[PDB]
């Protein structure tokens, strides 16, 4: 059977879910997904029994999303029910710290001020700026109330003790729980600091639109970010304390059935849901409100599939909650991502040379290690800046460059023989890249070559060639030399992959390698021992010049497709501080004063450089190497950056 077994938390949700049940089967053919409704006592009951196998799926607010993800429940989000409507779904929302302008004070200065909360025990509200608050508590911690009493001088804290801590009802006495109180609710903590009464308001990033129609009332009041700078009010996006995630329906990790589950629920607002004016409606009930499904849900959006929870609440979020659970509070060291078994080893024995100020953790892609730097897991990394792209709309930044001698240039090699080859028409010729998506190889020779035929399916461009990253099937794959599953793969089992490999795929089989400007030299007159270029030199090799020109190699500076951004070292915001400052130190310690080839960095980079002002990934890679990763991306296959995407689209 292609069941999926739902779970109802109450008889009124059960009740609809065998609608639901029935309905379905009207519409759905024979071979497809059917509705089970299984009936549990609570949200915890029904992730216990998703968990156990006894049931599959259930929608969850974002703090039983966390309570999911934990072990031994280990559960991921897979549907995102969305709202506002089909143009723009919107499926998050965006907690936000209120304050007025020229009121001088930041985050780390929240001490001694007057807060407006929407009310005690709500999220955005109070869970959420309590949690990231939490340790800047006074002790002892609990009573939480306590706690806060004690750091805000007053408060208005609806719902909140006020018999036992009178601060937190000093600007709404009483704390009464209900509209009856002037300041409860999103508009009413919004207007405790509109009226005066205090100097920030936790609330949502609508509530201030929601509460004001014109934008010069509005440019009156600012927003508190986690960086402890200032943004305006339409700029949450960048300035927020959490994103939120709405309404979640959540799966097994492994064993599923998040594929079904998308079909079921895919079709099931195809036929009843909004508007579609069926007997049967998906998102309401004359049962009750809120059903399953909330009731102000337009429909249902697919999770992409690399998500983990901690991915889809985001790392602000659940830092937060994860205080307020715990209760633990602490430059400590800094956590290096290594990919392979080489880079491994040289991490662990620069773990036992720092004396701890720099531990290892391991994992198996670029990928996956960026996701370990998101989500707290790992620290830092070094990056070629198509990664740091990816890396910074994943909401990370870069802290230090890597330095050789402006970065290095992105160069197009030809061999000499072949001298029709100009670079005003390579079509349908055989290409050479490093790898999809990094500049060299890929961003900046198919950035420029986007331009002139407006579009990015390249493997209809060039005839075949070796792109280790495309997809196994496409000409693209074609001159690769790995075998077996590494065939086309973009790591060291695929010996056309890299710099020099693209360079070997050249001598051996391409017509054009795109790659930085030391590679050739570096792989000819004997420098390179390994059969296929120990007899090459360099002299038999041109590049060619973007005005259609070719040049020898060693004169690159007058014959470059563009300059590359030096690869970067990326981190979290939060620790960009001290991930500068121990590397740097270790240093002068173990710098110019990999048993292979270029692990953890390339081993040609002679330091690490800061960036000033160029701390943003932006600002790093330039506006013009930006916009043509962006026309890139519409043909880019990178599931990471499809999760990134889904959370900042
Ligand atoms: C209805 C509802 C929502 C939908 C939503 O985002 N907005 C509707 C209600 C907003 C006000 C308020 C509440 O209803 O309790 N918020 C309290 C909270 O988050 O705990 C819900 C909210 O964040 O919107 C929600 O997101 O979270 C809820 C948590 C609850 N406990 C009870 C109700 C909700
Ligand atoms: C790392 C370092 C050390 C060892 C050490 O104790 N490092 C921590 C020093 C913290 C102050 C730090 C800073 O300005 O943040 N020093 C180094 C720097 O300027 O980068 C300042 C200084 O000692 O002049 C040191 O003793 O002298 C340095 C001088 C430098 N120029 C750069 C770095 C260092
Ligand atoms: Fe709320
Ligand atoms: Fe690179």
């Amino acid at each position: 059977d292609k069941t999926v077994r739902w779970c109802a938390v109450s008889e009124h949700e059960a009740t609809k879910c065998q609608s639901f049940r029935d309905h379905m089967k009207s519409v759905i053919p024979s071979d497809g997904p059917s509705v089970a409704c299984v009936k549990k006592a609570s949200y915890l009951d029904c992730i216990r029994a998703i968990a156990a196998n006894e049931a599959d799926a259930v929608t969850l607010d974002a703090g039983l999303v966390y309570d999911a993800y934990l072990a031994p429940n280990n559960l991921k989000p897979v549907v995102a029910e969305f709202y506002g409507s089909k143009e723009d779904p919107q499926t998050f929302y965006y907690a936000v710290a209120v304050v007025k302008k020229d009121s001088g004070f930041q985050m780390n200065q929240l001490r001694g001020k007057k807060s407006c909360h929407t009310g005690l025990g709500r999220s955005a509200g109070w869970n959420i700026p309590i949690g990231l608050l939490y340790c800047d508590l006074p002790e002892p911690r609990k009573p939480l109330e306590k706690a806060v009493a004690n750091f805000f001088s007053g408060s208005c804290a609806p719902c909140a003790d006020g018999t036992d801590f009178p601060q937190l009802c000093q600007l709404c006495p009483g704390c009464g729980c209900s509209t009856l109180n002037q300041y409860f609710g999103y508009s009413g903590a919004f207007k405790c600091l509109k009226d005066g009464a205090g100097d920030v308001a936790f609330v949502k990033h609508s509530t201030i639109f929601e509460n004001l129609a014109n934008k010069a009332d509005r440019d009156q009041y600012e927003l508190l970010c986690l960086d402890n700078t200032r943004k305006p009010v339409d700029e949450y996006k960048d300035c927020h304390l959490a994103q939120v995630p709405s309404h979640t329906v959540v799966a097994r990790s492994m064993g599923g059935k998040e594929d079904l589950i998308w079909e079921l629920l895919n079709q099931a607002q195809e036929h009843f849901g909004k508007d579609k004016s069926k007997e049967f409606q998906l998102f309401s009930s004359p049962h009750g409100k809120d059903l399953l499904f909330k009731d102000s849900a337009h429909g249902f959006l697919k999770v992409p599939p690399r998500m983990d929870a901690k991915m889809y609440l985001g790392y602000e979020y659940v830092t937060a909650i994860r205080n307020l659970r715990e209760g633990t509070c602490p430059c400590k060291p800094v956590k290096w991502c290594a990919l392979s078994h080489h880079e491994r080893l040289k991490c662990d024995e620069w773990s036992v040379n720092s004396v701890g100020k720099i531990e290892c953790v391991s994992a198996e892609t670029t990928e996956d290690c960026i996701a370990k730097i998101m989500n707290g897991e790992a620290d830092a990394m070094s990056l070629d800046g198509g990664f740091v792209y990816i890396a910074g709309k994943c909401g990370l930044v870069p802290v230090l460059a890597e330095n050789y001698n402006a970065g290095y240039f992105a160069i197009a090699v030809v061999k000499k023989s072949a001298s029709d080859l100009t670079w005003d028409n390579l079509k349908g010729k055989k290409s050479c890249h490093t790898a999809v998506g990094r500049t060299a190889g890929w961003n900046i020779p198919m950035g420029l070559l986007y331009n002139k035929i407006n579009h990015c399916r390249f493997d209809e461009f060039f005839s075949e060639g070796c792109a280790p990253g495309s997809k196994k099937d496409s000409s693209l794959c074609k001159l690769c030399m790995g075998s077996g599953l590494n065939l086309c793969e973009p790591n060291n089992k695929e010996g056309y992959y890299g710099y020099t490999g693209a360079f070997r795929c050249l001598v051996e089989k391409g017509d054009v390698a795109f790659v930085k400007h030391q590679t050739v030299p570096q792989n000819t007159g004997g420098k390179n021992p390994d059969p296929w270029a120990k007899n090459l030199n360099e002299k038999d090799y041109e590049l060619l010049c973007l005005d259609g020109t070719r040049k020898p190699v060693e004169e690159y500076a007058n014959c470059h497709l563009a300059r590359a951004p030096n690869h970067a070292v990326v981190t979290r915001k939060d620790k960009e501080a001290c991930v500068h400052k121990i590397l740097r130190q270790q240093q002068h310690l173990f710098g110019s004063n990999s048993e292979t080839k270029d692990l953890l960095f390339r081993d040609d980079t002679v330091c690490l450089a800061k960036l000033h002002d160029r701390n943003t990934y932006e600002k790093y890679l330039g506006e013009e190497y930006v916009k043509a990763v962006g026309n890139l991306r519409k043909c880019s296959t990178s599931s990471l950056l499809e999760a990134c995407t889904f959370r900042r689209p």
